[PDB]
Parts: C-alpha cells; sequence; structure tokens
C-alpha cells in the first residue's frame, strides 16, 4: 500500500519541486562530518534532464601542488579520491539528488586533513560525472570543483526528499543548504594516533 | 553428438516458448533461500528482444529510510547489493532467462534480515539492467523494483529451460513461478552468532 | 635498429599471411597444459577486420547442468571463468592472434577437472568477445563455444608469429594447430592434495 | 582569490602554449626513477584536441619474447603493466599533460629490471589511450611504443605547467624534456634482496 520509489515497470515516482539550473548540477559546497561512524567528505549531485542518465558514473580527483620526498616539485599532481570504485557505488542511480561520500581512511589523501590544517592547505577537489543520455546515445560529461575554502568542516547537508501523496518530492530550495553539527576537530590519522595512545 | 547451447560460430540454439512481455523482463517476485550452501536473494531476468544485448550488465541498489548512529534521518539512502561486480558475474550472457544471485554475507546490507524481521522492515530493491542493442549501437536501460512484501522468504524459482530435439526450450509460463522449500528462519548474522555459540 | 611491433606513432608492423575467415575468429579447440608453472586452459582469438578493435574485451562462462547440495537441479548454470578481469588482462590489444589463458586454481570451476574426469563431464565453455569497430563507433559481439570433447588435455598451441624483414608475420595456417606435450593427468586440486601429503 | 584549475561550472582554466602535434600525444621517451619512495616507470601523455575526452582511459602492455619454464618459446607475449586499474587512476582527467606512473613492485614484470640488465633485455612497452570525443560520441584510440633503448634509467620529466595571471599555462617546449637525477642502479627485487640481508 505504502508508496514505492520505482514501480514494477521501471517508472520512478519522483517529483522535482522548487526549482546549477536545468542539466546535471552539484552542490556549491562540500562538507566533512561524521556519518555511520566515519569522517566523510560529502557533496551533492542532481539530475534535472528529463532523460534518464544511463551508465551514470562519478569520479573525483584531488589536485594539489606538492613536493615529493625526493625533493621534486609537482605543480599540479592528481590523486584519486575513492567515491565507490571499491564497491560499485560509483555507478549511480540518479533520479533524485544523492550525497556522494568519500570515506576518509588510511588510503585517502585526506587521511591527515584536520580542521586546523585546512586553514593552511591548498587543494582542489575535481568532480567528474559521465553518462549516456538515453534519448540519443550520446556520452556527456559534467564537472565541478571545490577549493579548500569551499569544503566545510563540521557541516551536514539538509535532506531534499520527502513523502507526499503518491510521490517523493525533491525540494531544490534545500539542494545547497548545510548546517553545522558537532564534529571532532582532529584528522582521522590523529584520531587513530590518539587511540593507540589511550588504549588498555 | 549431444546438443550444445552455442554453436562454434556463435549462434545460440535457444527457443523461446509459451510467451513483462516482449522487451527485457523481470520476475514479479524475488526470493530468499539456500543455494550452494548460502542464504541467497534471487530474482529472474529475461530477454525477449531478438537483438543480442551486447555488454549486458546488471546492478542492484537497496533503497531504505534509516537513522545513522549520529542520529541523522536519511529518507532514502542507497546501499549497494553485490550481484557480481566481485567476480565479473554482473556482465551477463543473457539469451535465456537467468537467476541473478545476491549472496547474503557480512558485507550484505541484508546480513541481519531474518524471516521475522522482514515482516517489520521497509525497503526497496531496485534492479538496473543496461546494454547495447547490437542492431543500432544504442544504449538502453530497464528497471524494476521489489518491496519487502515482494521478496519471498523460503521460496525457490522453478526452472524455465529444458532439452527437446536439437534446441533448448524456454517455458515462459514458468518465468514468475516459485515454490516453497524448507529454509531456516534465521538471518545469516544469527546463523553465524549460533555457531560461535555451539562450537567445540 | 631491431624491428619494433608498434611504431612511435601507433602503427602496427604486423602482416597477416596464409589466410573463422575474415572477421573475429577463434581456434577450433581449446587446450589444457602447463604454462609458467600452472595448469592453464587456453584458446586462441584472432582479428581479421582491418579496423582496429577499440575497447576489445573478452569474457568466458562455463555452462553446466548440475545439482546443488540442497538437491536442486540447475539445467544450465553459468559460472565465471576468469580470463583477466583480476589484472586487466581481459582488455585485449588484439592485432595479432592471442592465446587467452584461464589459470586453473582454487577459485576456478575446473579446479578438480582431471584428464580422466573429463571423459565423463559435460560442460560448455562459452567465449564472448566485444569491441567497438573504430571505423563506425558500433559495438559488436562475437562468440564461440567449446564442449568437453573440444578441450584437449595435454595439448599446446603452435606459435603463429615470426620475424621476417621489417614486419612480424602471422601464419594463419597454424592458427588452429596444436600438439601433444607431456602433461600430468591430475587435477590441480589432486596435485594440491598430493603435496599436502608428501611434504616434510 | 588564488586561481583555481576548474571553475564551479566545469570550465578548465588551462592555456596550451609553445606548441605528436595537434591530437593526443605521448612523450618520445619513458623514464625510470624514484618517486614518493618507489622506483617508477613514467611517461607523459597530452591532449591537444579542443574536444574534452570523455571516459579517457589508458592501459599499458609489455611485449616480450621469452621462454617459459616448460621450455616453450613465446615470440611475443603480452604482460600487463599496472597503470591504475588498482585505484581507478587509469581513468584520466586529461586537459593538461599527465605523467603516467607504473610503480615497479613484486607484481610488475619489471620487478628485476636493473640499469645493467636493461642494456641486455629486449622489450616493448605498448601504450593504449582510448576515449570518447564528446563532440561526436565517437570512440577513438591512440597508441605508442617504448623500446628498451627509449626507456631512460635515472631520468625525470621536467614540469610543463606553471601559474601565470588567471590561468595555468602548459609549455609544450618542455613536453619531451628529461634530465638525469641520481638514482640507484639496482632493481627493486635486488633492493629488496639487499634489505632482507642487512637487517637487524
Amino acid at each position: 500500500k505504502r508508496q514505492r520509489f520505482v514501480d514494477k515497470n521501471g517508472r520512478c515516482n519522483v517529483q522535482h519541486g522548487n526549482l546549477r539550473a536545468e542539466t546535471l548540477m552539484f552542490s556549491e559546497h562540500a562538507v566533512i562530518s561524521m556519518r555511520d561512524g566515519k569522517l566523510t567528505l560529502m557533496f551533492r549531485v542532481g539530475n534535472l534532464r528529463n532523460s534518464h542518465m544511463v551508465s551514470a558514473q562519478i569520479r573525483c580527483k584531488l589536485l594539489k601542488s606538492r613536493q615529493t620526498p625526493e625533493g621534486e616539485f609537482l605543480p599540479l599532481d592528481q590523486l584519486e579520491l575513492d567515491v565507490g570504485f571499491s564497491t560499485g557505488a560509483d555507478q549511480l542511480f540518479l533520479v533524485s539528488p544523492l550525497t556522494i561520500c568519500h570515506v576518509i581512511d588510511a588510503k585517502s589523501p585526506f587521511y591527515d586533513l584536520s580542521q586546523r590544517s585546512m586553514q593552511t592547505e591548498q587543494f582542489e577537489v575535481v568532480v567528474i560525472l559521465e553518462g549516456i543520455v538515453e534519448t540519443t546515445g550520446m556520452t556527456c560529461q559534467a564537472r565541478t570543483s571545490y577549493t579548500e575554502d569551499e569544503v566545510l568542516w563540521g557541516h551536514r547537508f539538509f535532506p531534499v526528499i520527502s513523502l507526499e501523496e503518491g510521490f517523493f518530492k525533491v525540494d531544490y530550495s534545500q539542494f545547497h543548504a548545510t548546517f553545522e553539527v558537532p564534529t571532532p576537530p582532529y584528522s582521522v590519522k590523529e584520531q587513530e594516533e590518539m587511540l593507540l595512545m589511550s588504549s588498555p
């Protein structure tokens, strides 16, 4: 009886309301905060075509100038940010907006990014979203970028989907909106360090 | 001498008989039951184009409202259901119907889904099947959905393929049909718990 | 000075001589024999378009009727045969013929296939080769099949490529040809068993 | 305030200056040298279309004649060179030139390639770069090759990107340029051997 998101035949019961306007779109900011027990870098992606995006896939690169231990200066090195290639979660079912998650762990290049170290670091998260417009079979690409000052430590995205009368409504007025939530200041590596300290 | 499924040249010796009618199709229900020693979520997919589906690939998302440990309400979170991305089994050779299998294990979001817990949970399995119609090079997508009341604990699919005179016949009258088979009521996690109990 | 296979600009110095004739092609048989220390199932694939095959990828399914431990009869179950999806070796650079290799190990469904057990088993290896004809952007698929009597235990493929005067020549008269080589009769599982026996 | 590589809308602020000329291009040579603590095989790839390359992906094969332990002569065997398929780093964001890296480790076929052993070995690195020209949806492939004498032990690529006034400039006069840097002569396997020697 309760309303389903997708009908047996494939039709999605989503409505798009309160309308990067009218294509694929990305939240203005990214955030870092606690989810399911882990420090997570998050941003939001949306689809306002009314074609389905077939084989939708997202990837993320961290762009940064750095110096290698050997002393070489790399003016704009690209490091991978895992956003699903490890589970298949990077192959998106994107009809309503999703919060893409990068879990910060020992393999993440943000492993030792703390709230304080962020005020000093310079980096750029580059997001790449590719898919096939079912309408024409054409492959398209959209991108965005987050600089260090567009990543908000201790913020959480508001929800944009609600249940109302036989469809799931998406409130695009809340697409970019975040709020502050209590969040440790430490990097995951520091958090890790401070446990292999205070452990019996 | 015995009849082969595929001839040396590539031609499949399948016949489609007793005919989601005339496209790609999905069983009406999914089931959960024991196969090869493991509790498995199963559903059936078919192909009634007479184009071959080139690069056919299936994925599955569990859609559910939940609350994170941090107390955030996620109105429609998407979790991955592994249906092969770990072995390449998600790249289907789909001429006759297949029973797609999700092995329920510690990584599955259904790890603690028991027959009793199912009467209370609300979830939606979303299935996405993509391929290229060889005929035109166009990429298509078909989908379906299983709600908690369309997943049948302790059911098994009937077989739809038989051998008859120089071809393998597919009986589409049995495509959706299941039957009850004796199956433990417990979740895999409970099954696991009850062994690290009663073990010398 | 010595002749290279591929020039700096991308042009391949292969010549095709002594000519599944004039498309993609597959050896008539597969073999099983020792390579680099492991029992390997091998077959040969060729490309006689004169388009390059872009994003060429091969997969292999074992088709077999079997009975599950729970006593269910599966009339035509599909098991994966790893032919590279673990290293990226399944994304082929296919200008001259290649010997595709399935290493028989504990994960292979042929793990306990011995020369004697082969005289009794019924199975069908199905091979699927997909790529994009660069010429038109169209995605094509070719297939073949090996039954149990078309898999030759203790055979080895002859080489089809030689060096001659500024190009690498492919001798298509030897494409299907194999010869017998001395090869243990035992399955890999038996080989494994017989070492955890005779071990100090 | 500081200039970003990619604008919020996706537009890249790269300029291409001092101009394999006018397509996709590859450095003339590859090098092997120390980066981030590891012996790395490196080469450079560029994109001078002014279409974006959508779903850009690179792979690398080592082509070599060798003899298997069983005594078979393989006139032109293909071994995989990992250039990212393990992290997703093989799916390139290629607007300015990148230095593609193959980390030499125990799985690399170059695991025991030393500077001295290189003067004797014969091999060919084959590079394959595929993508979709966004302009037309057509899939293209470019290739190059490095023979043993085109791989420079103890060389490092110069940087080709600099910051200048509201855009990142690419100096194509330095695209092929390398210089010598101090680098151990030993293979990684020898380096490894010489540590499990001189270890308390």
